[PDB]
């Protein structure tokens, strides 16, 4: 597979804590009109379609975000030559909340998580959601959201963006999601149906096939949003946004739980 190496400065992730939360959102705010494609990734500490939704609904208000990544670029994957284009928001964490197993906590450790920094400089999730609401990224179809295994990320996003009044059924959940993100794609789904037309579906195997080096920055939460966006824009470019049968990717815009008829 030909090597795909994006310009070096595209592979930089700016860490965000309570100290630079507002200034970073000020930068996001002025870049979005041009770099209108936004990818998101998350890290939580803690019919088949109706099962997935019910499993998610029963878990969202008990799952607490520790990290969240956002990456911005235009439709062709171009990014600003100066300054950060990917952010890793680190949220506040309570050193005494007895909500985890040592397997998970030790797992997180390796993943590059300093709990002490989260306890003393972690950002407040409500403050973050408020900044996200007014950033210009929500409720605007000129902005395209990119996700991988949406359901849970969006579930969470919607959960914080709203009055914690989570919807009560799949149908109403989808309604709210389309209202906050009128233009979005689940890259995992786009790839699954592509890599199902020629016959793994992980972001990693997708990135390999596109020939993206296994840079370690890609292993962090911020790096993940970055890998996601790079992959979306490249896969899209090589495919002139078409599926192996000529169909346009748009056919799957807004699809979380499967296209109408395959649910
Ligand atoms: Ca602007
Ligand atoms: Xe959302």
């Amino acid at each position: 597979p030909p090597i795909f190496l994006p310009p070096p400065n595209y592979l930089f992730v700016r860490d965000v804590w309570k100290s630079n939360l507002y200034s970073e959102f000020a930068v996001i705010r002025q870049l979005v009109s041009q770099y209108n494609h936004v990818s998101i990734s998350t890290e939580f500490v803690g019919s088949k379609v109706d099962y997935h939704y019910q499993t998610m609904r029963a878990n969202v208000d008990f799952l607490n975000p520790i990290q969240l990544g956002l990456s911005l670029s235009d439709a062709n994957g171009n990014k600003p030559d100066n300054g950060p284009s990917t952010w890793q928001f680190n949220f506040e964490f309570d050193p005494k909340k007895e909500i985890m197993s040592t397997e998970s906590l030790e797992l997180l450790r390796k993943s590059g998580i300093n709990f002490e920094k989260h306890e003393n400089l972690g950002i407040d999730v409500f403050e973050f959601s408020q900044l996200l609401m007014d950033s210009g990224l929500m409720m605007d179809d000129s902005v395209t959201w990119i996700t991988y295994h949406a359901a849970y990320d969006l579930g969470f996003l919607i959960n914080i963006l709203m009055n914690d009044s989570m919807p009560n059924n799949k149908e109403d959940f989808e309604w709210w999601v389309h209202q906050y993100m009128p233009n979005f794609y689940d890259l995992n789904l786009v790839y699954k149906i592509i890599q199902e037309f020629k016959n793994q579906y992980s972001l990693t195997t997708l990135a390999d096939e596109l020939g993206l080096p296994r840079f370690s920055i890609f292993t962090t939460t911020g790096g993940q949003s970055l890998l996601m966006l790079l992959s979306f824009c490249q896969l899209s470019k090589l495919s002139m946004h078409k599926f192996p049968n000529g169909t346009d990717f748009a056919k799957y815009q807004g699809v979380i739980y499967g296209i109408d008829g395959d649910q």
